[PDB]
């Protein structure tokens, strides 16, 4: 089983390719002065991290800034503050400010030399396109929440996007599903029979931050620290 075997990369968007974790702690900055408690930045992503996949269970079909801001509504809840309007929306509106990570373009320019690059993302079209200027490359496919219907990790998100590469000519044996997220990826991805690239962005950091915690430890077939060293790796196995 080696890198080359495959033709496409499948990925995880928000916490692989997108720091949303700097994003998220920097947007809940307000919120957190009202408390008058100074909060880790882990504190603040493990709250969000306890709310976001429930409520994209209790809002299948929400865009994503709407799922932002019934989080902030969530954790203002958890903090014991009243909303105020004009800070959700400051919240919920921030993935336009949410960053690539620093080696995230130039891995991404370099695999699509060698794989169709797609995108299976907690996300809608068009706040995606805000994220995709970040990420300097064309995805040959995106498939978001909004396209499905539901959020991973039901199973129809992943159905949904074997189904449209199957239909570009790209077997399920040719896919390489590539995320950090145990939970939202590769639970999900393990059940679907695809192979698993890990990309473990927090390998030096405690627990799971924004990502909600894992039911369990999938089964993956290849791990790396950073998207770089994916590209890394492939650089040699290609000369094999
Ligand atoms: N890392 C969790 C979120 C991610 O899977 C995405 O949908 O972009
Ligand atoms: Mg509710």
């Amino acid at each position: 089983m080696q890198l080359t075997d495959f033709k496409a990369l499948t990925f995880d968007c928000y916490g692989t390719l997108i720091d949303w974790e700097t994003g998220i702690v920097n947007a809940l900055q307000p919120l957190a002065k009202r408390t008058g408690k100074t909060f880790t930045s882990d504190e603040l992503l493990e709250v969000f991290g306890r709310n976001e996949s429930p409520q994209q269970t209790e809002t299948p079909g929400a865009l994503y800034q709407d799922i932002l801001r019934a989080v902030y509504d969530r954790i203002a809840k958890e903090w014991g503050l009243e909303p105020d309007a004009a800070e959700r929306e400051e919240f919920g509106t921030s993935v336009k400010n949410w960053p690539a990570f620093p080696d995230t373009v130039e891995a991404l320019q370099y695999l699509k030399k060698h794989y169709k690059l797609v995108i299976l993302s907690n996300i809608d079209r068009n706040e995606f396109k805000l994220s995709n200027a970040k990420l300097g490359v064309e995805f040959d496919h995106i498939i978001t929440a909004q396209d499905v219907g539901s959020y991973k990790p039901n199973p129809n998100n992943f159905t949904y996007m074997i189904d449209a590469l199957a239909k570009a000519g790209i077997e399920k044996k040719d896919i390489l599903h590539t995320a950090e997220s145990l939970y939202h990826d590769h639970i999900p991805a393990n059940d679907a029979g695809l192979v698993s690239a890990w990309i473990y962005r927090r390998h030096g950091k405690e627990g799971y931050g924004a990502t909600h915690v894992p039911s369990r430890m999938p089964n993956v077939d290849f791990r790396f620290n950073s998207m770089g060293e994916m590209a890394e790796a492939h650089k040699q196995a290609l000369k094999g």
